[PDB]
DNA sequence: CAGCTCTGTACGTGAGCGATGGACAGCT
DNA sequence: AGCTGTCCATCGCTCAGTACAGAGCTG
């Protein structure tokens, strides 16, 4: 990366970007090499997520993750990570760290509190729900979960994670329906609130 | 048995590497 | 005309979670 190492990299954490009254916080599983490399949000050049920003109107122009940081105030989007640590890929991670992340993560929402909290990967909801909503369906799907965060009126929706990595949702294409609806829950609360 | 959990395997696109080699121009 | 080096187009290749079978577990 540039002349950086490996090494080095795996040492580097992303920062979250949060606020009060967010609409949305995006929660990544943890950060890659290149997003640690950058110290941006979703930096791989092959990663959907600013595509699917897009694609799906939650962003009027094309951004970037050097545009991270204007997300709050601009769009009403934060982010954050279930596990802070950097590793090149989610499954070098254990399973104590997941749920170590899992109460760091409930306690960083029932802080700021936004709208909706988005899980950016199913498996990331599956450990989440296990352990803060003590529910395990056989059949765990993608789109608004029927839980509340604890305390808050913050609720939960599941994407397909936004790496280029699984062959179920090949493209940003295939993944951009979830941002769509994702935006019209969005609409559909604020709309709740007005009325 | 029947429903779980746990573990290992298999899977589609497209961006961007290094390697390769064709086009081309400068110079003799 | 022949030589040679740069540039760049192009190629092959790598690589950034999810779903599900089946072994194991247990009520």
């Amino acid at each position: 990366f540039n002349g950086v190492s490996e090494a080095e990299l795996l040492t580097k954490t992303l920062p979250d970007i949060l606020t009060f009254n967010l609409d949305i916080v995006i929660i990544g599983i943890n950060p890659g090499l290149m997003a640690a490399y950058k110290g941006h949000h979703y930096p791989g050049p092959g990663n959907h997520f600013w595509k699917c920003l897009f694609m799906s109107g939650l962003s009027e122009v094309q951004l970037n993750h050097m545009d991270d940081h204007t997300l709050p105030g601009k769009y009403g989007i934060g982010f954050t990570n279930m596990v802070e640590r950097t590793t090149p890929g989610s499954k070098d991670l254990s399973s104590k760290e997941f749920r170590e992340g899992g109460r760091i993560l409930v306690q960083k929402l029932q802080k700021y509190q936004p709208r909706i909290a988005v899980f950016n990967g199913k498996c990331i909801y599956e450990i989440f729900s296990k352990e803060v909503f003590g529910v395990k369906v056989k059949n765990l799907e993608f789109g608004l979960q029927p839980h509340k965060i604890p305390d808050t009126e913050t609720l939960c929706y599941v994407m397909p994670s936004s790496s280029a990595r699984c062959a179920q949702f090949p493209r940003a294409q295939d993944k951009v329906h979830y941002y769509i609806k994702l935006k019209d829950l969005r609409d559909q609360l604020k709309g709740i609130e007005r009325n």
